[PDB]
């Protein structure tokens, strides 16, 4: 039995304190002249490598000096506390020679350390560097994680200078993979020719591999050209191989033209009455109910935001305590073809249904109860999508509830009962735009064009703002019937304003229609009247919000008609 | 903080190292028995070995050391708790761990043997203890060997080892002033006997453990019996002794400062800060001496006091961290002359006022309302002085709220409201006895040679039914005259050879009057022995114990608190 | 010749002066997030001073006097009471200045 509470610490601070005198060692470490005198045992226990060092019979067992190379010293000694200790405290520069001194001396706990900090810091710009890095030094799970997130946004950058150095495995299981997140196919030929441009006459025959690769839908466009143009001379075989790849070799669409702009809605009537929310979608074109998996599958009132890239993101929520409603400030992100959820930097305060902003690259959250008891109650926290930290911002001028927040030409824009204040997003300058002549609560707003279109609150009050003008008007009301319960949604569809409301009576079932409105016409015309027969009822807390969604890794929501 | 997922991590490949043997240099070589292990553990673990490699010698350099004086199993011990730190202490290899400790001088298993030590003195050993103590400088070991000796020791002066005692040891033990001796003529003979041992190694001592004692024996008889014992034709002790015994004047000492007292229980705290206190009448001295608080304001707890005049606490609740209590089953000792309780070996089970019976040496916890609660939670359970254990015993037949109990004839008798078993020790068995004619509870009884008086029961009454062990019946003999309208506390207790009873009543309107009486065993009669007046006696409350001990009135203070 | 008139509901500091009949503002004195502040406003040894104490949640109260300066209208760090020394006081208590004995008084006996 490992008794922890006496000797485990006693032992390890006296080894501790040992290595610090320079006493009971046995063994020095030379690296580029710095001497690391640390004892053998620990050497032998932490790395696997160093066991092995010591113990099989050969020349250096029986040296008291042992000059190791091809190894950093500042690495060392950060590896050499950590074998004298037990804390890492590694930081966000040196991960890869940590890694690679790790690897090489083969210390399987810092390893693991390493590569679970690696595999949590794909934020944006180190994924291809990364990914050559797991390529170099195998690593299953680095290599998987990488290649998901180079698919998912090189394929909307395809430009990163790090992607120009890669070997030719890891780019043919980069291309031949249907995980490119691209809307068209001359996208990836085009990355596919710039790396075969600046390098030339040193990868030709990778050069047809890749050719090869694309595959005749974009091998057919301009291709031939731009090789008789840049072909070294005297190439005849070289023709003759190029032009075989035009029938053969399966010819079959991708996934990333399945970009459907769809609707993703949270906390709707769960089926199984075991489970009290659930979160779906719908298709506007296809017609039809798709569902989505709860991120926590225990917490709810979340809140939703998309940024222009089409990604999606949930921060806060309240989850029952399970004793025998707890806030929690906890943060994920929606994957677009994995169908989970993978968590992220969790937020300071644990806020109850915050509203997040998208701007400039960086998550705005906008209220939403931080805490209640905070002195100051009307603050604000940002998200930093590249840093992956959070900001502390100029706080809110006035305290509300129940307030809705958008963004418009590149402006933090909240709304609530009756005033409106916008934060400049590098200025910092909270200033008072217009007031709305009437007081309503509860609603929602929307971010269309250069208007904003704020619908609802307590009914149908439709009042218009201009950022340009600086005024509020009203249009007109939204056909509705007597002694009906419009729950009113407004969002963009299409580069279109369009609603998405819902109407209860008394003894009478709900009905579920998007209406299309005319700017200049004021009027809702009949868009479209969603049929019950594939959707069924959502609540009243639901969210509404517009995103493009896969319809191969979503799964469709059975019900019954 | 230093990561503790690090350092067992660490301690566990350590001795998977030392197990396998991989990166052993230095071995131990004890009466021909291979102990391959390491520089740094023994180093970081011992204080010895950190002087014996980092040195500059002969060993020093030498991979094969032959360590001398010691044992194989306690070196092997030693060093797998240095790996893994599991100290392994049994109740016979302590000696030997503790002599290994001492000459490898490691402080951890110093520290943990001598604890275990200080847990372990009981009365069979204590001799050997002191002993061991006075060969192995140890403070704590030395004092707490010294107060144990000295109290049990003498009350029973026996051990054989005694004789073999050093001079200075002895000189200590005689001379000191807390010995607990009903009289100053046993620690006389105690001497004489250990003096007579031997005949001239003891000759120069003689002079010496002499001038400890106190003159009024050092002129009376056991001065020619010295004489018979003397070496023939020394006349440097006789005519020595003849004038040497002007100093020391006659000095009464502490052991014979013990009086019959009246032990009471969570009283009513004088200081309202205080939720119960503990207090003590003098029958003799007409005085309140204040006792300490129980173990973390311990109630309902239960109190008993063996033939060798010896006071334990069971069972009780404390109040967990507005009503708000939880059982503990923790045990305690009370220290008659430290005026403090010392813990003591916990029991099994959590009881709420236990009966605490003592007999052949055993306490008898019987009952107690037992978180339990099974089909037998009638489960008793005794304790052993000897071994310092807890075993279970026959469980009650019959389950028993709110019940006493008391001993006679090396016999266990627990009463009810109308039933009584007698539990037979030798047999470990139960068999039924008489049957009561009147239901009553919430009483106590006072064992008076070799019959049970069951006094009061249900406030509480003047009703009294005298039961016999010979002739196996009930039966009614008076009533106490008391005060009518009024709730009279009865306390059945034995005192000077006599059944006295502790009943406090309260008239209408009134505060509560405090009185004493003597029942005439033959004339069946509460004669009026003293009266209890409350310029010193103030108000006790209702859930309060009273039992037969003695105490110091020394040691102990007496309460400032207005009459 | 100045009322210093300190706190209220907070860290108002509002001076005012017998000889000028007007009320200022000088500064605020050091308080950190949900910190409620006991002040105590006092003359020390010729020289304006307080004694505050902060309180959060799931935090210890923490005692500590500052030196204030007239013309710098800054509460500098003068001491900081050790709780090895001093407990818990309350939020009903109060202060004021007088010379005592210390001979006659008893030190009052609390653990650190």
């Amino acid at each position: 039995r490992q008794i922890n509470t006496e000797y485990a610490v006693s032992l390890l601070e006296q080894l501790k304190l040992f290595y610090e005198q320079q006493l009971f060692t046995d063994i020095v470490l030379i690296v580029e002249g710095t001497e690391f005198p640390c004892h053998k045992m620990v050497l032998a226990t932490c790395s696997s490598y160093f066991r092995a060092m010591f113990m099989s019979g050969l020349s250096e067992s029986k040296q008291t000096h042992v000059h190791l190379r091809n190894v950093d010293a500042a690495t060392l000694q950060i590896i050499i506390t950590y074998a004298y200790t037990g804390n890492l405290a590694m930081n966000d520069s040196t991960v890869e020679q940590l890694y690679e001194t790790a690897c090489f001396l083969q210390v399987e706990d810092v390893l693991q350390r390493c590569r679970e900090y690696l595999i949590k810091k794909i934020n944006a710009e180190n994924c291809v560097r990364l990914l050559s890095f797991a390529d170099l030094f195998s690593c299953e799970e680095l290599k998987q994680s990488a290649k998901r997130m180079v698919e998912h946004k090189f394929t909307a950058v395809y430009h990163q200078d790090a992607f120009m150095q890669l070997s030719h495995d890891l780019l043919i299981d980069i291309l031949s993979s249907d995980n490119l997140n691209v809307e068209k196919e001359e996208t990836v030929r085009e990355a596919a020719m710039l790396w075969l441009e600046y390098n030339t006459e040193s990868r030709s025959q990778y050069l047809s591999s890749v050719l090869s690769q694309i595959r005749i839908d974009a091998l057919s466009e301009v291709t031939q050209r731009a090789w008789f143009q840049g072909l070294p001379p005297n190439d005849k075989s070289v023709v003759v191989q190029g032009l075989y790849k035009s029938m053969p070799k399966f010819f079959k669409p991708r996934l990333g033209m399945t970009k459907e702009e769809m609707m993703i809605f949270i906390e709707a009537s769960s089926e199984n009455p075991c489970s009290l929310y659930s979160s779906v979608c719908y298709s506007p074109q296809a017609e039809k109910v798709y569902k989505l998996c709860s991120p926590p599958a225990d917490l709810h009132k979340v809140g939703t935001v998309v940024t222009p890239d089409n990604d999606i993101y949930i921060a806060g929520g309240q989850v029952p305590l399970k004793n025998t409603f707890r806030t929690v400030n906890c943060f994920y992100w929606f994957d677009a073809q994995q169908n989970t959820w993978f968590p992220k930097t969790p937020m300071l305060f644990v806020r109850i249904k915050p509203s997040l902003v998208c701007c400039e690259g960086y998550i705005y959250a906008i209220g939403g109860d931080s805490v209640g008891g905070e002195l100051n109650r009307r603050t604000v926290e940002r998200y930093d999508t590249e840093k992956d930290e959070w900001t502390m911002v100029s706080p809110l001028p006035c305290a509300w509830q129940w307030s809705a927040a958008v963004v418009v030409h590149d402006c933090i824009y909240v709304m609530t009962l009756n005033l409106m204040y916008c934060y400049f997003p590098r200025s910092d300058s909270w200033v008072e735009m217009a007031m709305r002549q009437t007081s309503r609560s509860f609603a929602s707003a929307a971010a269309f064009g250069d208007k904003i279109f704020y619908i609802g609150g307590l009914s149908v009050t439709v009042e218009i703002y201009d950022v340009n003008k600086n005024e509020w008007k009203m249009a007109a009301n939204i056909p509705a019937k007597r002694y009906s319960d419009p729950c009113v949604r407004a969002v963009v569809i299409s580069n279109s304003l369009c609603v998405f409301m819902r109407e209860t009576h008394l003894n009478e079932r709900a009905k579920y229609v998007t209406y299309q409105y005319d700017l200049e016409l004021d009027r809702w015309s009949l868009r479209q009247h969603i049929s019950e027969r594939v959707l069924w009822d959502l609540g009243r807390d639901f969210r509404c919000t517009v995103g493009k969604l896969y319809p191969s890794c979503l799964e469709e929501s059975p019900w019954k008609p």
